[PDB]
């Protein structure tokens, strides 16, 4: 278990060293913070758009080097989209999910893509 | 039921806030107006090309954020192409179809893609 | 000296056979049509954006084949941008300008770019 | 004169309806937030990179439609780059600058680019 | 039956009005002329590369507007590649094939893509 | 001093091993061939377009690797554009020019760009 | 059997005449040399990334001209990735594999793509 | 003052964490290695091409985030191009130059571009 930032914002400990990836991640932190402030459709739309987009871009980056962990990673992503598409308002889950995802799954592709 | 513009041209009430989308939509209004002036092959070709192109671009935009309503939207598009490919000269149908499509189906992706 | 379409909308007599160019032209016609219905800011912004975008894209297209008539063409474009930036509500001027510009200046690059 | 969000993070009141622009803005907010926590080099590099990248992309976007307010806008951007290149630790200035810049200068191009 | 140019070179009667397409077609005329001069591997390689490339690009152009005749056209292309991949030295067939293909199959997509 | 192919068409002795470059060259040969059959405007426009496009693309290619012989090369190109812009019907000049240009100036960048 | 360079580095005998391909190949020689110096995860990651990327790019190049040997070539590539993904430390195999691959399989696409 | 790798090949101590940059650097190392084996034209062309291409790409990368140290960096690059354009066979200079350039000038932009 990694610490959950408060305020729930990206910090340099999340750096992957892929600047486009890092810049997209900042948008996912932000989407989750807005929902924590107000659980509404606008905020969910914002997060869901940024998530969908980030997951696809990152997947494309993985495929460009035929990354061996692509299948498993894509599955993790798809499971989170499902959660956003069946949103129940569990912001705590989302806060945790994103921190652990970056620091354990994204961190495993560093130097391989 | 939304009002059918006369002359059958795009107005700012159709704005989606995606400038490329709006610019493509203007070409679909125009294609339908020409057919209303003269139901010939040139006019149908023009509309059919612009429709095919717009539908594909918009679909690509939807996919870039893994838009959850993609499947349903694509199906709506494909049904209209079919109509254009089996054209019977029913310009009234087309005039209605396009107004309702933009204002109810396209308007639902705003803020999500 | 060419006729002014009424309603003020693109027709196949304006085809340049550059589909990209034709599709952008359809947006300039629409832009002038809106102004002709309501001379306001939303409508002028719409024409202005489309005009600026079309003129630059067309200019790029000319540059790609090192078109001999570029400088003269670009000077024509810049003059019209200038009129839009100092709009005076002279919708008749604009209806006229566009019709002649396409049918005389743009028709000139066909087959050369 | 606009309120400063606390915590210093992007919110939907800043939406420009250009998703690319909004997503880059989220990175400038985060950049200023880091500096507000720790005024060090890692944090300033992060803000500086994101700022330089966003300003140039936004500038390109303005240029694509030959935006009339470009020169004034670019001069605003260049002044802020300059402050970052001679950073003085004035985090309050930066919090302020960004908020007003978006809500006044960037809001101005909406519908024109 | 259309006349077979002699020398076997592209002329403006083959124009499709798509400059990229026309420029690629010129390379197919050339590939067939070389083979007519000397039926060797170099010449076949040249034609086969240019054919493969042209067919794919043109197919991509067709798909961008969801051209209704794509399937039939692609099949015609694939049948010619097969011939090149099982080359028997029948230059007369190839000379005929290309003239008839452009003037009857390619000419049918004009204004639709 | 190189032989002039008859018929005036590209052959593999002109290969530069840059497939893009070779394919554009084939269009310049064809352009000169048309003029050699009929010295008219359709034919000159065709050569002129292809020439302008090829020279700029090749120039870009040179620039991408910061080619040392660029300035000299570009000056050669610009002189020939100039002859085409003041065409005098001297088809012999053109047949000659192209053959030597490729086999001397273009052959020089091989392996350096 | 072709000679194995020592030091295990790319030389001009490996030239394919496709500069992007040659530049990528240099990265595969380097990846294998590092492993020969120290069989660790960093070195394997480096080679595996460069291999995955090169194989995909080259495959894309093959497909752009509908290269007839694509299937067989892709299979050869996939078999090598498998080896890297089940790495047993047999650097000798890898040194041999790459030399023979370039000089017999890659060399067969020259002039065809 | 950094050690010179022997054999003169890239190693992970040179990583900048910009995979594109690292992969281009590997080509400069190889270029200098060839010259170190045979001081001829094929080898110098190879280094020169790769150097020109890498320096411009890296320069573009710097420009994309409006890097503060660009002008100083570009001046360093241009000096080395100049040495290659007036090659004197001083391979020791080159081995040295590259090692220090990366480890001092290039290492400086990390995290800022």
């Amino acid at each position: 278990g990694f610490p959950i930032p408060d305020p729930y914002c990206w910090d340099i400990s999340f750096r992957t060293f892929y600047t486009i990836i890092d810049d997209e991640h900042k948008t996912l932190f932000n989407g989750i913070l807005l929902l924590s402030q107000a659980d509404n459709a606008d905020h969910l739309n914002e997060l869901r758009r940024c998530t969908g987009k980030h997951f696809l871009n990152e997947q494309q980056l993985m495929q460009s080097s035929q990354y061996a962990g692509y299948a498993e990673h894509k599955k993790a992503h798809d499971d989170f989209i499902h959660k956003l598409d069946t949103w129940d308002g569990d912001v705590t889950y989302a806060k945790n999910w994103l921190v652990n995802h970056i620091k354990t799954i994204d961190f495993k592709y560093r130097g391989k893509i």
